[PDB]
Parts: structure tokens; sequence; C-alpha cells
DNA sequence: ACTTACTTCGTTCAATGAATTAAGTAAGT
DNA sequence: ACTTACTTAATTCATTGAACGAAGTAAGT
């Protein structure tokens, strides 16, 4: 990423960019409160939204309220300016929204398939309900296509390097979807990272900058924002929180390591100390409640496992907040007065700055709205970098 | 932290501080190939140049080989523009160096004193420091002071909020050297970030944009970079992986947690576990607990002492295990007055680590040390300096 | 001395104290009146108006009666924005006033010093006293020092060339004034622009706008007034009426020169013809050759008393004839200490001055004298700061 | 009264004073321009624009190279318009057709007795003026100047009183508008117009103050200062001249007794010599051959003129004083006489001493001076109404 | 002759900030 | 229903200063 020439159109992308996101994140706002908030005369203000009615991004609103006074009219963000398509590829189905430019849930659908070492077949298949959920719109609208797997994704080529739930492997699943879709941007990320675009601008995101997403399902994902940035490894490679070590020699792991955190802090470790001794997540918990001995210690132990989970992270990252996502089970359902326990006694805590665990405010259509805010974000992204 | 106003002001910056920092990191460049690699024609760059010489930040150099063609003449970065102060801050000595732009150290002195609960001595003491260390030169060429310091630093207010090790807590640091200094800026950080810095610009840095630094010795310390700019969490403040648990209800830290990776795998483990295996080895040779004298002992064969020495390599190793896994960083670079002792743990700590979630799916992380001597901790802190001088100032 | 460059400053600079000005003029005005006579649209007034009261230098003032008719509201001029201090440098004493921005004396005060051939004395004490002159005030509403002295001045630079009368020479009266009060302006200018500025703005000058104003009394001097403006030579130095020849080989000058005006037409010719009468008039009861002793014998009928004063007022009105010839000046007002006898030579004035060359063209030039009170040379020196700070910035 | 701040007195505050560093050139480069009025050469884009656009700038030649891509020089347009004036005199009318920069064209004298008929020498400087312009478009004439010997309303453009004339009141704008209306014609005394042309052509080319004093029949001041001429109330000029030095001393024609310009000018021949030829040149003739009337003449007269000159300088303090000859040859008077008592004054008391020269100028100058009331108004920055 | 390197002169365009138009409210007769 | 007096919203245009383009010189192979 090189940072762009300094010039005159560096200076109009910087200005229009700048605005037209304020403009999103208000929905609809006077060009005096641009004003205020983004520093600029109204005479600067009338080029710039001048350019932007012109490509049909905003709108002209309502008239708002006279103070003295010549009435304000609203400028209006066009989140229908364009559409999105965003998938989630699981086990048993493909999942499908066309969501309007705010992330909003236009149209939905739910394809079966069995994607597990068929990756081909799964691609043809997403290519034709991208072109079906087009079919009563203009393709021109499409801006891009948003993908959430669960796997391991190389995000500087689009390719999913291992899914396990899938039997892929060094899957081009982007370039896969350029031969169907060569002017529209298609981008593949994990499940978690998804999620957290959806926290990011539907959630935990409108109250603050810096929080951590842990989810805990079948495995245990982690994907931490500071400063409204996700954190990503070398070469975009994302971390990979959940393959901690924290029993050596401890269960085998699908990873190839033993002991892994997601071994003992998510719905696995069920499945690995109950063949040891029915181990659903929803049948364990309710067990537990009735006073089943082993479902009891099961999602105790599992407690404290996620609560040192958790506290690890924050003394990490320094996150200053965790939100906990239930991924295919109801997080309500966790020992989640432990996991604060244990968690909020941390180093930070220590020092005098408390970190607080909370869990999500969102639902079930997130991971598809964060897959379609893979898009999104990229679109509405100031353009300093080439 | 926001992206200032598109203006004219902010392209003057972009371009001028880009050409210079290309100036910088070639330490000699000609027009023709600072104008190919940033895409400028020649009028735009010559504008750019004039400025810069103006201001007396790059000379005319020597002449180089035709290619045609005229001789094209060589833009120097002059890295004597102005001079840096660094400072770090130990429990019983101060340490001074007074570097060029490059980083490299012209001069550089220590002091013995306790600064152990003596914030406002240390602090007066090191500004007299800083004023004798510019000698004869002229104040007006001192850019800046950096210091490094070991414990808990708000970046942003420039004070150190804890520093066990020292007893220091709620230290306006920066606001008292900008009683004796005001204009000049005066940056804090942390030992190991400072560390980082230097490992960015004059070490590992050169030659890759993602890595972590593991500091072992009397600590455990780390610092992520990646895509060359160090991680640090909310409001700047830094991650503390020293900090994690790694053995619930196990030995007391100084930051009042139980359990933390510090207490396994640096020297702190010997103390820690020393008081529980004496009675254990009473034959045994060890007097002391310090890094050298346990690694003496191990290496001498003393079962104790070999207990010790290979235990805390093996957490050391999964902590470094664990550091991958979880930043993806790449490569891992090993740093410290520990690895004076590198035979007794490099082993375990490659076996151990070499097998992670990454070497699973086909990326192997290369783990090695450092090759930058010790003085990079004071370069590191002159650096703090020297990277936010010449960082394009795109955000307000 | 340049115009200053077409841009958005000027004009703003321009159009903001031309309504100060109007405001000022007026004391109150309403928004509507100042539309009308500046030409601007309200919203245009608006924010001139917003940046003024901001400042804190116009205040809200009452409503007016309705003309139809939403009631208008009267906008005032705030004459204690800040304040002003003046001062008059004479042979044997030091004067002061502290005034309000419509040169308004609110405090004054005097005191005996000698400040012949003791300028650092003087200026020093001048300083404390400018500095208890604001009392309890706040020192920051302190917008200037104004001074008038007898003598010859440098208004680029500050300083008093010459002063015959104090036996000063070359003082830089501002730069050492400035030592003590550096972010003010001090102005200094002779006794009689001092003495003009107050008449331009308190006296004659409020119903018109052309006039010479003569001072009479121990000396003579002369300011011309034509559009508003005082008349100054080269590089802005002053002329020198009194400094006329009107008779060759005369009396020497306080100046270098020989036969002056001044040396017939003031105080001066009482002293040089003083002594060349005496054995001629043995009886006459004259004593003292001051302007009022010698008014008093005359007007009491001694024979060489009426003689001085006689020939004196002569002299002074063709001095003045002379005045209207070369200026044409519309008016001229007569001013000074000599007032006090203006019985004795008035008429004599009068009938030789009003036959000049412009009456015999039909034009006839008013001679009167001024309406306005002794405080009036203070006033003016406090006017060299208010003029200075209200006039419209178009030059640089 | 100063104009509202805006956009128009912006463009011409700035346009008119980049013309005016051009004129003062005659051709400049832009980066010139640039450096003495503070402009960044886009600003001089769009000034340079439309200067030219009018026509009254155009593309002057190349200028060697000093790097560099070569500057064109910026030339002014001295042809843009036309200037006639006219020199009116007891025996003639004289008239010049002059460019911008106050350059005789061509020229012409209309022989005419003026005194006493004031309607018909109007008609005779109408109808010449319109001739004048026989070979050249007529609305590229941007005004008429007039010099004239006598007492001018200059407000009214009225002649008040001409002496030398036998003229009254009389309104030569308000005539001569009723030919030229669109046309701007200006009227003012002979020295101020003199003094136009020592400001753009002569002592002005070196000095920002001077005073400009005029000998001949009747003696003539005009005061410079900051390069504007002093005038009294509502632009009636002053009349050093008529300065009493002499108390019931000769009768002058303005009515009072004892006037410099009796002692101080040519008239004294004429006064003196009957309370004993005197003409000025057969005076200082004589004056050379020893006669002793006409030394004793010339001796007194620059006596006299010595102390005029000096009180122009203790009253004016104008730096320097030059001396022009009007009906005669300046150099024949006694300069040095003049300089000796003038020299001593005031200001040279205090140290500066002021310089008393004669004009470099030529005869020309009083008519380029006449053209030069219409061009200093036409180039002057517009920025009071 | 060709190439490469550097310079200086002069233009374009986005932002800026002053007046100014656009379109109301505010409060009387 | 008028009339007059204020307010706030949003636009125009001359200047500005950054890159950029025009059109040369400079000094080699
Ligand atoms: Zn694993
Ligand atoms: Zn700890
Ligand atoms: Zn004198
Ligand atoms: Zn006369």
């Amino acid at each position: 990423d090189i940072l762009r020439k300094g010039n005159k159109d560096l200076i109009k992308d910087i200005n229009r960019y700048t605005v037209l996101n304020l403009i999103r994140e208000k929905g609809e706002i006077t060009r005096t409160e641009i004003a205020k908030k983004c520093d600029f005369g109204m005479s600067t203000l009338t080029y710039i939204l001048d350019d932007l009615q012109q490509e049909g991004i905003i709108l002209e609103g309502a008239e708002t309220s006279s103070t003295g006074g010549r009435r304000a009219k609203l400028v209006r963000f066009n989140k229908d300016y364009g559409f999105v398509v965003s998938v989630k590829v699981e086990e048993e189905q493909l999942l499908f929204a066309l969501t309007d430019l705010n992330a909003e849930i236009i149209e939905n659908t739910s394809i079966p398939f069995s994607s597990e070492k068929k990756p081909e077949e799964a691609i043809e298949l997403i290519a034709k309900n991208v072109k079906k959920m087009c079919g009563n719109r203009d393709m021109n609208h499409l801006l891009g296509v948003g993908i959430a797997i669960s796997g391991l994704v190389n995000r500087k080529k689009g390719t999913v390097i291992r899914s396990t739930m899938l039997g892929w492997e060094n899957v081009a699943l982007e370039a896969m979807l350029h031969a169907h879709f060569p002017d529209i941007p298609v981008y593949v990320d994990k499940n978690i990272n998804c999620y957290t675009l959806a926290e990011l601008w539907l959630g935990e995101g409108k109250q603050s900058n810096n929080f951590a997403t842990v989810s805990v399902g079948a495995g245990l994902g982690l994907s931490v924002v500071i400063n409204r940035q996700i954190y990503y490894g070398a070469q975009g490679g994302a971390g990979e929180f959940g393959h901690t070590t924290i029993q050596p020699g401890g269960y085998k792991c699908h990873c190839g390591q033993k002991g892994c955190l997601e071994m003992y802090a998510s719905e696995f470790y069920f499945r690995n100390r109950g063949e040891e001794l029915d181990f659903h997540f929803d049948k364990v918990a309710k067990s537990a409640r009735a006073g089943d001995e082993m479902a009891t210690e099961l999602m105790g132990k599992m407690g404290e496992y996620l609560g040192y989970g958790i506290r690890n992270i924050i003394n990490t990252f320094n996150p200053e907040k965790v939100i906990i996502v239930g991924e295919g089970l109801h997080h309500r359902d966790l020992f989640l007065t432990k996991i604060d326990e244990i968690a909020s006694q941390n180093f930070f805590s220590g020092a005098g700055f408390e970190t607080e665990i909370t869990t999500t405010s969102l639902e079930d259509p997130a991971w598809l709205q964060g897959a379609a805010l893979l898009v999104i974000h990229q679109l509405f992204q100031v353009p300093i970098y080439e």
C-alpha cells in the first residue's frame, strides 16, 4: 500500500469521501452540521455536495425547522445508489442477501447444498444466485459480492487456504467468481471478521471505537477492532486465537496441534470431554440447569476456560471492550458470570482501567450483513492509498 | 486520530515528506530516480527540492556515471541537520545518548542513581543531562528527547501511569521535562517498543515488514509489527502479552495478577521456583537467582539450575508458539541480555514453537535472534523522535 | 506609503472600519441607516456587526420608535472598549491624561520636573506615569500612548530630532518607551499637530473639512487641514511656517536662521524688541516681557507695551494673510494662550488678513478663534492613537 | 468617499496597480511584476489576461534565457488611445495630440487674440480638437486637457478669472462638454500642468517630493508631496506668487499691494523700471555688459526670488525645488544668489539639505503636462467615488 | 544525433472567504 | 395586508498556491 501522490485529485477525493461518510453515518444531515464537524466553509460544501449529488450518491431531503431564518434542506444519503450481494457458505447450505448501501437486507434466500469436497459446484451455485437475485434489478447497480466462510483465507488473493468444515483446500474463490463478474469486486473473509464489521457499523461500533468480538460455537473466533480497524497479521492473514495452546499434550485439534483453546472453551469441549466419560450445547445447557452432574461440570469448566481465554484477549490486545457472540448457540446460556468473574480481573483493571465484557445486541442476520459490509467498507474508504 | 482536511498544505506535506524519506532511506539518490519512483515531473521535484535545500535538510552530492546523457547530481540527506538526545531509565542508572538523524550514536554516557520512588529527582537529573549531552552544540538543533522506560505509559499525555520496577505512579514525565525544554517534543514509551522501533529502522525492518519482537531477560516483553506499524491497543495503550495468564492460581506477579507468563518465561521464574526448589536439591551450587548465575550453574551440570533453566525455556517456547498463533507475525525475533545464554533455550523454543497453527497449514514462521547490539535500546528511544518527525503528517 | 494588495483581507477591513466609524461618529445608529448609508444588504451588515460585537467594540442599544415598522434596534459604539494615555512635555512640567475612545478626559494630572537637557530622566518619569495613570484598570485595555511635544519630530521613527525649548537632540522617544510597553503603539507629534487633531475631531472639524490652525503665545504654530487631512511635507516631516523669513537680517531665532515670523508674531517679539526699547521708554511701567504682563501694561495705556503689542499684532496679521494666500484654507482658526488677550490683536489681524488674494477674487476666508478649551492639547495627543487605530488601513 | 469593499474593488486595485508598473517601465517581465507587487504568477495569469483582453497591454518580445524558458515581455499599449491637450495663451492657442505616455504625436498653433472673446476661443478649441482627430478614430480620444493662466475652479472646470485674457467666470468645461459629452475635460493652471510633466517625465523619475517654481510674468508654485500635488480647499490651488512681501508695496493685478511676484518675477522690471527697455532678456544682457540699472534689477530680483524660495522650503518642506523659466531662460537668473539665500533654511539648519535646481525639461512640457491632466486621471487606482 | 538532466516561465483547478442572493421569521402599523 | 427589521441558508467569484505543462538550456555519449 503506497500513499498516493499529493495533488488535486487526492484533495477532491479526500473531502468528498469524508463528507460522504458523515452523511452515511447520519443518514440525513444539514450542510451546517457537516461544516462544523468537518471544518469546512459552506462555499467549499457547495462544490463537494454538488459533485456528490451529480454522481447520484446523495439526494435532496426534507426542509428542516426554521431557526431564524431560511429553512435548511437535509442532505440525504442515497442508500439505493446501488446494492450488494452477500453470501454465507455453510456445511448444509448457501445463504444469500441482497442489501442496500446501509447493509439493510432487501432480499434473502437459502439454497441447500452439500458443499463438502465439491467447491467447483458450490462456486457455480453461488454465481447462479448472484445473477438471480439481480433478476428484477439493474446489474450495473451491483457494486460487489461479499462472502463469509468458515476457514483460513488468503485475503491478498481471495483464496480459501483451508476449510476443515467444508473439506476445501486452496480454492481460488475470488478468481472463479471474477470469471463471472469481471467488473465487480469479490471479497472473502472468515465469519468472525464479517460479524465484527456488522458490530462496527450496526452494533457496538456506534458507541465504541475499540472492542474485541469473540464468537463461541463449534470453535472460538476472535476479531479485534482498534480505532475502527480490524487487526490482521502478515499479508492480511488473520490471527487465530482459538488455536492458541492452553494445554500441552491436550485434546487433539483439527488444526494439527494439541491443546488448543477452542478444544476447551467452545462446544468442541463437550464432544471431547464427553467421550472420556447427548453432547450438543443446548441439551447440555438444559441438563445442567436440571442439575445433571456431568452437564454441570461441562458447562462449568467450559465457562472457566472461556474466562481465561477472554482474560488473555484483554491482556494481549488491550481492547477496552469484549463482545461475546453465540455462533450456533445462545450466548445467554453460557456461564457468563464466571467468564466475567475471571476476565474482569486482568492486567488493565489492576492498573485502574476497567474492561467491560458484554454480549452482542445483534441478531443472526448480522453474519450476512457483515459479509455485505466487506464490500461497503471498501467502497466508502477514503482512497489515500494505491 | 483523524485524517486532515484535503487541501494544499496537506499535499505539500505529502510530497516533500515522501521525497525527503526516499532520500533518507537511500542516503543518496538522483533527481531522476526520485522523479521515477515518485511519479513526478522534473519541475515539480525542482520546487520540492529547493524548499528542502533551503531548510538545509538535504545537500548537493557528487555526480554519477553517465547513462546517455548528462551526468546526474546526487541529492544527499543531511544527517546532521539536527540531533536527538535519548534516555533509558533503569532502577540503578540513567543512560544517555546523543544521536544523528539516522539514529547513530555520537556520544553516550551513563550515571549511577537510584530512581526507585524518586521521580522528581530522576527527572531533574535527566533534564541537566540532556543539557550536558548537547555540550558545545546549538540548542536550536536539538530536535527532541526520547525516553525508554520499564512500565505502563500514556503515550498521549506522556505520563508514566505506573512502573512497578521503579515504584513510580502517575508521573507527568513529558510535562516536567517541558518545564525545562518548552520548545521541543519529548516522547516516552516502553523499553520493548523502543527496541522494536530500532529493529524497524536499523535491523530486521530493513528487509521485512512484519515481525514480532520478544525480549527475554529480567522480564518478557512483546511488540508486534504488521506492515511496518507497531501494534498498540485502545487509546494507544500497549498490549501486555507478558501478563497473560499461563497458570491459573500461579505465582503472584508485580502486576497484581497471578500466573502471568512473565513469572514463568523470564528471570522472575528462577526466583519464584528457586525458593520452592532449595530443599529438594540441598547439595546444589546455586548461590544466586539472577539469569547469568543460573546459566553458569546449569551449564556446569547442577541438577537444580538445569531444571530451572530448561523449564523457563519450555514456558518461553509455549509463549512464542502463542505469539505466532495469535498475531501471525511471519517472523519472531528474540532479543535481550538473555540471548547471552541462547545455547540453553533456543533449541527448546524452536522445538515447541515451530509446531503452530500456521505451520499445520503450510506456512512456516521463522524464529531467529536480533542482529542489533545493546545500544539499540537507546537508539530506539532516539527513534521515537525521529519516527515522529519524518512521518508523513496525514493525521491531525 | 503604498496601497495594500487587493484581496479579501483588504475589503474586510474597508467594510468593518467604515461601519465602525459610522457608529463611532453617530454614537448610536440603527442597522437600516448603516445599510442605507453604506450600500450594504442586511445580511452583509449582519456578519460585519457580529464580528464587531464579538470583539466588544459595539454594543446593543435601545429600540427606536416604529416607522410602520418593526422597532429597529440601535447599535452603540463602546467608548470604553479600551483607553488611551496622553502626555504633553513642557520645560517645567509633564502633563498626563487618560481618555476614553472619544478622547474624553477621564483623569488628568501634572507634575513639576525640568526636562531641559534631561530626556532619559523625563522618559523614565513618563513611563512610570503612564503605568500610574492606568491605576486599577487592566493594562491589556491600554490601546496606546500619544505625546505632544515642542520640537522637530521624525514621526516614522518616533524620535525627537531636536527640541530647542527642551535642549533635546536625537532622542529615540518611542523606542525608549517601547522598552517599557513593547506591545502598545506610542506616537509623538508637535503640539500644533496634536491640537489640530483635536480641532478635526472635537471642534471645527465637526462642521468643516478645511481649516488652518494657528497657535499664538510663546511661539507661532501652523497646521493646515485640507479634506480632513493634516498637511505634512517630505517623509512626513512637518512644514514650519513659523520659521519663514519676514525680515532678512532680523532677530536671531532659536532655529539658527535670522528674521523668522515667530520672532515677530509671538511672545518672542516682546523679548527681542523689548531689549531695544527699554531706553526709549525709561518711564514705562513694564517690568517683565511675558505675554500676559505686556498685555496688562498695554491695556493700562503704557506707551512701550502698546507699541510692542500693536506691532506683534500687525506682524501676526501679515503672517495670517500669507497663510491664506499660500494654502487657501477656507477658514483660519486662531488658538492658544494668547487668546486670553485677544481684544488687543484680533481687530488688527482681521484688518490686514481679510484683504487677501482670494477676497480680491470674491472668496472670503473666515478668521475666527477656537471653541476648544486648554485640555485640547492633551486630547490631541490622545487622538494620535485614536486616529491611527480607527483609520481604514488601506496603506502599509 | 471610499468605495465599498467587494470583488470589483479587488479587481480594479490589482489591475490598475499592475497596469501602472507596466506604464512606468514601458515593458516588463511577469516575474518583475510578481516581485514588485507581491503577486503569485497565477494571479498575474488572470490580471494580465483581463488587461490584454481590454487591449491596454500587448505581447512584447522575448528576453534572454536564464535557464530556462524565455520570458515574453508585457508591453504597455501607449496607443490604446490618445489625448488632446490645449494651452491657452494671449496670442495663441497651442494644441497637441499625445499618446498615453504624453509623447507628442501631432502639434499645432492657432493664432488668436483671446482677450475678451471667451465663447469664440472655446469654439476654436472645439473645432481644432475635432480636427486633431482627422486621421484617427474619435472614440480613441480619451480626454482633453487644458492649461491656462489664471484662477481655476477645478470642482466645476470653470476659469474664475484670468487677468491675462480678461476672462471672468468662464464655464470652459461646461462649454466643451456640449461638444464632447463622453469625453472628460480638465482645466488647470500652467504651473500645475508643468508639475505633472516633471512628475512623469522629469524630476519625478527620481523623486517623490519637490516644489516647482515658475519664474516669468508672475511666479507660480506647485508643491508635490508623495507624488501628489498640493491643492487647497475644494481643490482650489494656493497662490504663493501673491503672498505679501512688502506692505504698501507695488500694486498687483490681484488687487493686493506688495505681492511676491511684483518683486521676484519679470513684473519687478516693469515696476522698478518706471520708477527710474525692461523685458527680461534685454535686462539680463545689459546686466552682463555692466549697465548699472540692469545689474541692480537683476541683483534685487535674485535676492527677492531667493527669499521667496527659502520660504517655500520652510513652509512646505518639499526636499527639493525645481526652477522653471516661463517665457525666459532660467539659467540667466541670479541662480547662485537664489541658492545662497534659500539653501540656508530651517531644515538645513537641522541637518536636512534641500537641493535647489533647474528643470531638465523643455517647452513642450507645458502641453505634455496638460495632456497628463487626463492621463493621471485615467490611470489613477479607482479606490474612491 | 541522440540522450539524458535540469531550469525557468507561465497555466489550471480546488479550496477559501468575502460579499451577496434566496427565502424565511419577527413584530410592529 | 402592508411595512419594516432582522436571520439564517446557501451561492458566486478573485485570489491563492500546489502540481503541472510549455519550452527552453546544459552537458554529456
Ligand atoms: Zn487448533
Ligand atoms: Zn503480570
Ligand atoms: Zn526660526
Ligand atoms: Zn498679487
